[PDB]
């Protein structure tokens, strides 16, 4: 399991497909620049006036409202 698809992707080692050492995150809706997005961010839009998904901080995945 890479972290990472592309060798052109930075977050990751060239040589290992994984995570280079301090980066939380190659790709996600909730990974920027390596980085877990600020806790807040908007990540997925909802239908409607309902609540738009939020980052959590902690991960690189967009949790659900619904």
């Amino acid at each position: 399991e890479c972290d990472c698809s592309s060798p052109e992707n930075p977050c990751c080692d060239a040589a290992t497909c994984k995570l280079r050492p301090g980066a939380q995150c190659g790709e996600g809706l909730c990974c920027e620049q390596c980085k877990f997005s600020r806790a807040g961010k908007i990540c997925r839009i909802a239908r409607g006036d309902w609540p738009d998904d939020r980052c959590t901080g902690q991960s690189a995945d967009c949790p659900r409202y619904h």
